[PDB]
Parts: C-alpha cells; sequence; structure tokens
C-alpha cells in the first residue's frame, strides 16, 4: 500500500570457524553446494521461506526475510542446523547489512518533471535504465520512482530510515502527479 | 568501452528574470509551451544536439550534452537566443548539477555473488529493478551494474569522480565474472 511494505531483509553472521562446504551439501537435508555455479552452500528453509548463504570463511548472509525479527530467527534456526550437522559454530555478530521495500502511491509521476526540478539529487534516463534513481542524503536512501506510482526504497539499514525517507520524499511526489 | 563515456550532463543556469513562456514559444523557431504537459518552455538547438527547460522563475536547465564544455556552450548559446527574442537575461552561476556515463566491461558479471559479497553498498532485486545498485560512498557514485557487463554511473558532479568510481569498482567486478 501506501506505507512501504519490506520486500527483503538481508543480514550476516560470523559462524566463528571454518566450514566444510562439501559436507555441509551432503549431510544437510536442504542445501547444495556447486562452487562453478556459486562460491557459498545454499541452504534454504520452507517456513518463512529464507535463504542462507554459508561460505567457507565461515560468514554466512542470510536473505529472504521480511521483517528485522524474522532475519534473526532464520540466522538462529540456520545455525542451530549447522550444530546438529556437528559443526562447531557459534552466533556471532549479527547484522543487518541492508533492507529493501516498497509502496505504491497509486497515482502516475511524470519523471522528467521530477527529474529536471531535483537534477542533482536523482538521474532519469530511460534509454540506460527504468525508472527515476534518487539519491536521498538524509536518510541515506536510494529511491527508485517508477511512472506507475511505485516507489522501491533500498539500502536502509533500520526501519525507521525508511519511513522517514518516504515521509521525506512524498510531498516531492505529489508535485509532479501525471 | 571499458572507460565511462559522459551520456548526460544536466546544468543549471539562472537567467536573472522572469519570461513570458507563451511568448518565447510563439517567438521561438524551436521551442514549444504546453503548461499541461511540463510546466516548462522546451527549446531545442540542432547541433549539437541539446534541450533546454525554460522555467517561468528565470531557472533554466540545460540537458542532453556529452561535455562539460558543450554543457557551457550549449547554455550560452540558449541565453544568445533568449536574449535575441528580445528578453533581458544575463547568464548567472552556470552549473553541473548531473553526469551520467556508462562503459562495458565485455564480460558477464554474476549479480548474485556481488550482491551478497556487499550487502550494505548495494541492492540487487531483479523482482523489482533490473540490475544491481551500488552506492558508493568515496567518490558520491550510484553505480547500475548489469548481467551483460554493462555499467552505468550516475550522480556525478565533476567528470574525475566518475573515473575513481570505476577504478574502485573494476576490482571487484573481476571478482564476480560469469561464463
Amino acid at each position: 500500500g501506501i506505507i512501504p511494505t519490506l520486500q527483503n531483509v538481508v543480514a550476516t553472521v560470523n559462524l566463528s570457524c571454518k566450514l566444510d562446504l562439501k559436507n555441509i551439501a551432503l549431510r544437510a537435508r536442504n542445501a547444495e553446494y556447486n562452487p562453478k555455479r556459486f562460491a557459498a552452500v545454499i541452504m534454504r528453509i520452507r517456513e518463512p521461506k529464507t535463504t542462507a548463504l554459508i561460505f567457507a570463511s565461515g560468514k554466512m548472509v542470510i536473505t529472504g526475510a521480511k521483517s528485522e525479527k524474522s532475519s534473526r530467527m532464520a540466522a538462529q534456526r540456520y545455525a542451530k542446523i549447522i550444530h546438529k550437522l556437528g559443526f562447531n559454530a557459534t552466533f556471532d555478530d549479527f547484522k543487518i547489512q541492508n533492507i529493501v521495500s516498497s509502496c505504491d502511491i497509486k497515482f502516475s509521476i511524470r519523471l522528467e518533471g521530477l527529474a529536471y526540478a531535483h537534477s542533482n539529487y536523482c538521474s532519469y534516463e530511460p534509454e540506460l535504465f527504468p525508472g527515476l534513481i534518487y539519491r536521498m542524503v538524509k536518510p541515506k536512501i536510494v529511491l527508485l520512482i517508477f511512472v506507475s506510482g511505485k516507489i522501491v526504497l533500498t539500502g536502509a539499514k533500520v526501519r525507521d530510515d525508511i519511513y522517514q525517507a518516504f515521509n521525506n520524499i512524498y510531498p516531492v511526489l505529489i508535485q509532479h502527479r501525471k
């Protein structure tokens, strides 16, 4: 709807121990390792639907969560799974790296008007990329603004920055209604 | 090719006088004003191909130029056109606001690898937008990185930042080459 909805949360954790990727893939019910295709073990859990990328270094990336809470729960679940597989991993330094979200203002935007009114903040070159790219400074967020009125907000580390960025941009969007 | 080529330069200038947009469009050989379509006069010159957006406020935006030099020359030409039309405009505070450029590294990139290695700097969600968006801090540039190996750099105010950004990213790109 009009309030940004979290579409993806990406987190990292350090397992604090080197893992044998081939062996995790062999023993785990839902994990694969194909180094020519991706240089990490790819492990997935059902509900909620998330994906863990488990690197040889011990670093783990968790993606696919729809909230900070779900992200933390997921990371804990993968840790548990890895421990039950018999590796000596620990849960260390969980951190949210990125939050992507979206909303829909339900009217069309004249992107050309917005771009030339704020050219030091955004780029619009439909020959090269669809939609208008707006680099907000306070807070540090990149917004993708589409003619349809769909808005994507990227680069947030906490949810409050997403809402604040959308509060900042909204009065600008209404000025360029199509 | 491999070194970024400037694709667009956007600049602004303050004319220092409120202009009658309807009258500029009437008198100018190649300018139009349709306030329901765009809230500015759109004026265009042939060679080199550029566009001026002339606002009632007196502010002018010049777009379409391929270099800083060509942008300033275009601005000068539009000013001189406006002056010959009988308006009292002056050339105040020309400023480059944005430079967009592109290059091609001529290999494919595994965008998933790049995104999960550097998730605090970039976003990749092909369901929502094509290509990977990388927010560089030093210098302040946003790069769009595509599977094809095409790279777009946006947000630069001087061309040196474009080259520096690309020099910064290139060693990361090579780490994620794909067949």
